[PDB]
């Protein structure tokens, strides 16, 4: 079924529920989502009304762009040109600037597909809004179904060349409270090399780096606990988690990643080149959620898209769009029950 | 009382019900006025949904902006330096360029006064969009009260120097149907001069005209028939009137137009210099509003503004906005109904 409300500010909250009983919900205002539950308990992590958002903090579970990440002095080259982004973070833009797409109300419609029901969210970015060649048009449409999968679906098409590179950025908390740390949870990701950051302004440092036996490797499943207690450097630097991880083998089809927590567990697919991992390393700022005051570690994002520091090392890829190429990437969370013996005490 | 529904594509219909049982309702899809109306009957245009809005025409009611109206070539110049903004018509910047404010869903919060309800829209205009620098943080606040009156209060702040001029694009048509010329209105407008068009292509032609003992001159109430049917190459120009009055005394206070039907009448009243008159001359189009097929002359709009053409016209104002300079207009409609 698909219910419709107004969320606050003038934002709406579409919430569906599928057959199985599992609950979604996601809202215009950043083409994001806000809730999924399972029994009665939260996947993710969200807030109640719009306002939180855009008071507390407004990157959980939205849309993110044009370019997630950050570039370095928000300099990319375009078609043999240099353009300097909105510089939002330092002398660094971070996820397509200030004011970005996740703070917008994108207009919507809903599809109703039976065993599958579609959100389609649009929004233009006018050409030079924050530095970006455009005009960009673009949607993402987010759907759930009767087994369980989540489906992040972006398309766009600019009118000039430029650049795009969008992310989504759910995080995940299968203990169902933010002041749980997720560092009792599973973690089995194909990845055996990663990218180190440069320093504290978390731009890439210039390589990459196999992972293999260290404390990040999770090509088997291991606790996230190991890494919170790591004292590798890259670790320490970031207090926990906050990079890009390169898949070794791409396609739609292999399960990338795969979070667990007792007899629940969430399977990542992409058609991207990485996921970038970031668990929540706030320390002690404690934004409340649901009430609950969020813990260091009380969250982990996979967000599946060309890793960030490709104007550095090109080697990670091409994030350009040329005017008129139509542009689409995929992402699938999928939820599992009793997939895998999880049976641990932290 | 106050009523929120669905108005399509995620944008909603606010709509504001007074003592004297008069209707109002607006949509944040452009912080624009859908619907006004008395005893049944539509005093402006509108449309039923939001799809109509960006199928057919989106300007109608809308918040315009950041600059309204045309700017020859999209060249402003700015701190001495041009700039190149979004060009729709042709190498016109016409009403801010494609895809503007007008066609975005802005956040909103209702204020209950009791006599007066006011709807505060908000949209953040990023740096660069469409060439123009920013971010500028930009509300608009219609309000409306139990004495008819239906305010607009703009307000914006802009990180960079930049240029800024909004306006309200309701039209106003108080036979209530589309299909009906406003030539029959009566019409009352405090100003002497008006600024001529070049051409076919709207640009400013460069110099202002008195306008005192011709066609258009409304300083005395008079049918718009008259200015319909006259000779003057610059209705016959456009076909209509679609030029910007300059107003002779400037202030709040003052009744500065007059639109009248029968009993009924809407007063304008503003902060600006200028106001806008554009009399729907869109020939056979035939825009359905209601279900009911537009003719030519089957509206007419009172963009107050600074007069569009000042990159030409000097005298005309300037429409800067420096670097945290706060930007404020207000422009009111009210409603009468004679006994
Ligand atoms: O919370 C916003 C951001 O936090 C930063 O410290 C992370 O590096 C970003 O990747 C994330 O988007
Ligand atoms: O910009 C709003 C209106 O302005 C007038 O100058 C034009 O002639 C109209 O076609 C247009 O819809
Ligand atoms: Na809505």
């Amino acid at each position: 079924s698909i219910k419709i409300r107004d969320f606050g500010l003038g934002s709406d909250l579409i919430s569906l529920t599928n057959k199985a009983g599992v609950t979604i919900s996601f809202t215009n205002l950043g083409a994001r989502i806000v809730d999924w539950q399972k029994d009665g308990k939260h996947l993710i992590l969200g807030f109640d009304s719009a306002k939180e958002y855009l008071e507390k903090d407004a990157y959980p579970g939205a849309t993110v762009g044009p370019t997630a990440g950050r570039i370095k002095d928000g300099l990319v080259k375009i078609s043999g040109k240099d353009y300097i982004l909105n510089q939002n973070e330092g002398p660094q833009t971070l996820n397509g600037g200030e004011e970005s797409i996740h703070t917008k109300l994108w207009t919507y419609e809903v599809t109703d597909l039976g065993a599958e029901v579609q959100v389609k969210f649009s929004l233009v970015s006018n050409d030079g809004t924050n530095g970006y060649p455009g005009k960009i048009e673009m949607s993402v449409t987010h759907s759930f179904d009767d087994d369980n999968k989540w489906k992040i679906h972006y398309e766009a098409i600019s009118d000039k060349d430029t650049v795009f590179n969008p992310t989504g950025h759910v995080y995940f908390n299968l203990n169902g409270d933010a002041s749980e740390s997720v560092e009792n949870h599973g973690l089995r990701l194909a990845a055996s090399r990663f990218v180190p950051l440069k320093d504290q302004t978390e731009i890439v440092r210039g390589d990459i780096v196999d992972i293999k036996n260290t404390d990040l490797d999770f090509r088997q499943e291991k606790q996230l606990s190991n890494a919170f207690n790591s004292n590798m450097e890259q670790v320490q630097l970031v207090k926990g988690i906050d990079h890009p991880f390169l898949l070794d083998q791409l396609g739609l089809d292999k399960e990338q990643a795969r979070l667990t927590l007792d007899d629940t567990s969430i399977s990542v697919f992409t058609d991207q080149p990485s996921i970038v991992i970031f668990t929540a390393n706030f320390g002690d700022l404690g934004t409340l959620y649901h009430e609950k005051k969020q813990v260091h570690h009380g969250g982990i994002t996979f967000e599946c898209q060309v890793s960030p520091g490709s104007e550095q090392i090109p080697e990670l890829g091409d994030i350009s769009l040329k005017a008129g190429e139509k542009y689409q990437a995929t992402t699938i969370y999928s939820l599992h029950t009793k997939l895998e013996h999880h049976h641990h005490h932290h």
